[PDB]
């Protein structure tokens, strides 16, 4: 007897996650275009570990008839997966022709995720743009990327509608605004010239305009799904945003203040004009002219515009007031006088992982949760990310045993239960990752998956401790 599936709800999805970048490989084949992580990796090596890219990673798309059997073998309800914008439409634009031989490939992996009776959840955009879009108007820069993304999702939907019943319009757009134009640390690789770290950018500036674009993007995809596809096809179609949970430092008004900024700046950002069709009264106040308007017609699309929310939790921080100073450093990170930390005099937050930030604190899911559902209006929410990497530095044979995920996944899922305990509306649950995968910045030196990838033999699979553990909590 142990921890089991039955402690939540009927009908409830378990599943494993995954992206087209960090699994598929075939970068150059079967028709595919370039994207702005083909172009960031190969032009930056000196910004992701060891020169690594996502030439082959897992090469999925050779392998997944294996992969497909390996979650069949957990047990898994589901599997999160995104679709390659380059691979289906090399040209980024519709007009620019739809690729046949990118169509086979992700309709080979429904039908046969299908017929092991593992529902595909299909995260749209996961951020690898197509490399033509960026540059023919700067990708997320411009208004123009609305009706791009727009046409991206309606070749989705019309090819993959009649099987695919869950759809995730874009992963984490806090990451994609902060990481690719406030740190410059993700593709397009841009930021402010006083970090001299990127060629171009400015991160005072940028992510506030990408991050319009983006809920702009996800509001017309949306519109479309509900308006013309989704009385026949009878889906559902949301939207995966990302937070860390923040933590006062003290009890202090003035650390509870900055808790509540930094959440308001991550989570907010994106949440409150989901919900409400503007953004939080802190960013109005702290980013001033910086951050951009809702038009009347902008603010009817965007709010309301998802079926369920899609939630990534990974970890939570400590936060500090940070003083007002008279020093320039404009952006986007420090607009929020806010400052983010693991420790609490001198104590880690929790226990620790192979990820040097990233301590295991599974209360804040709850914490997370409650706090959605008090203010959002008891949406209806899939964890479409949760989990934790090792640092890949010991053998394949060490690193298949992997307790301190199996505890990592044991106290987050009973988080996650009395989450639901306190009415919380959760219908699913994902595991980050399927397979060890290239993970960004980091490339292949962190390892995230309930799946063992030999990158160094044969790219061979070999499942985890914790992918045993979850086929018994599976039954
Ligand atoms: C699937 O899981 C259920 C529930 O498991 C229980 O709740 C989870 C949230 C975890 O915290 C588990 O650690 C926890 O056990 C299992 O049913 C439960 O089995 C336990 C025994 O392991 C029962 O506790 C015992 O009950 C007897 C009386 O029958 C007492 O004499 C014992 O001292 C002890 O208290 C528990 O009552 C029972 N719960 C329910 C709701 O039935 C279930 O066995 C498991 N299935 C499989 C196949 O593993
Ligand atoms: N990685 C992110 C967010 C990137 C934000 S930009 C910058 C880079 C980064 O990882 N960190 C921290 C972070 C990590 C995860 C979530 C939020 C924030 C950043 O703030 N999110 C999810 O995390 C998953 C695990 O990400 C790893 O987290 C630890 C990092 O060291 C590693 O590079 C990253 O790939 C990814 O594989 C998923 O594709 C992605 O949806
Ligand atoms: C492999 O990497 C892990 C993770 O970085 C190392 O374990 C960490 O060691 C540091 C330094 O002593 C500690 O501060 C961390 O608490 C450890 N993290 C854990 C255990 O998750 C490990 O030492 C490395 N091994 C080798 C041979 O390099």
């Amino acid at each position: 007897s142990s921890f089991n599936r039955t402690s939540f709800p009927d009908g409830f999805v378990f599943g494993a996650a995954s992206s087209a970048y960090q699994f598929e490989g075939a970068a150059k084949e079967g028709g595919k275009g370039p994207n702005i992580w083909d172009t960031f990796t190969h032009e930056f090596p000196g910004k992701i570990s060891n020169g690594s890219t996502g030439d082959v990673a897992d090469d999925f798309y050779h392998r997944y008839k294996e992969d497909v059997k390996v979650l069949k073998f957990i047990g898994l309800d589901g599997f999160r997966m995104s679709i390659s914008w380059a691979r289906v439409l090399p040209r980024g634009k519709l007009s620019g022709g739809v690729n046949k031989e990118g169509i086979a490939f992700y309709n080979n992996v429904i039908n046969d995720l299908l017929s092991k009776g593992i529902q595909p959840f299909i995260t749209i955009f996961h951020w690898d743009l197509p490399q033509a879009l960026e540059d023919e108007y700067g990708g997320f820069l411009s208004p123009h990327i609305v009706n791009d993304f727009r046409d991206f999702a309606e070749l989705c939907f019309k090819e993959f509608g009649d099987r695919v019943k869950h759809w995730i319009t874009m992963n984490e757009p806090w990451s994609y605004s902060y990481g690719g134009y406030d740190a410059g640390l993700l593709a397009p690789g841009r930021c402010s010239a006083f970090m001299a770290f990127c060629p171009k950018g400015n991160s005072g500036t940028e992510p506030y305009i990408v991050t319009h674009n983006l809920l702009l993007s996800h509001a017309a995809a949306v519109k479309l799904y509900k308006e013309k596809y989704q009385a026949y096809q009878k889906g559902q179609i949301g939207i995966t945003l990302v937070t860390y949970w923040m933590i006062p430092y003290s009890n202090s008004k003035a650390d509870k203040d900055a808790a509540q900024r930094a959440l308001d700046f991550m989570y907010g950002w994106f949440i409150e004009p989901l919900s409400f069709g503007e953004y939080p009264k802190s960013m109005r106040r702290l980013v001033g002219k910086r951050l951009p308007r809702f038009t009347k017609e902008q603010a009817m699309l965007v709010k309301g515009s998802f079926d369920f929310l899609g939630l990534n939790y990974y970890i939570a921080n400590y936060v500090l007031n940070v003083p007002t100073s008279n020093s320039v450093n404009l952006s986007y990170t420090t607009d929020s006088l806010s400052n983010q930390t693991a420790f609490r005099n001198g104590v880690a937050i929790g226990r620790p992982t192979g990820v040097p930030a990233f301590f295991m604190y599974p209360k804040g899911l709850k914490d997370l949760l409650v706090y959605t559902k008090e203010k959002y209006n008891d949406p209806v929410i899939y964890i479409t990310e949760n989990g934790m990497g090792d640092n890949n530095n010991v053998t394949t044979e060490e690193g298949i045993k992997d307790p301190q995920r199996v505890y990592f996944y044991n106290q987050h899922l009973l988080s996650l239960k009395n989450a639901i305990a306190a009415g919380v509306k959760v219908k699913g649950y994902f595991t980050w990752a399927f397979l060890d995968n290239f993970e960004w910045l980091s490339g292949y030196t962190q390892r995230f998956g309930i799946v063992y990838v030999d990158f160094k033999d044969g790219l061979k699979r070999y499942p985890k401790h914790s992918a045993l553990w979850f086929k018994k909590f599976l039954l």
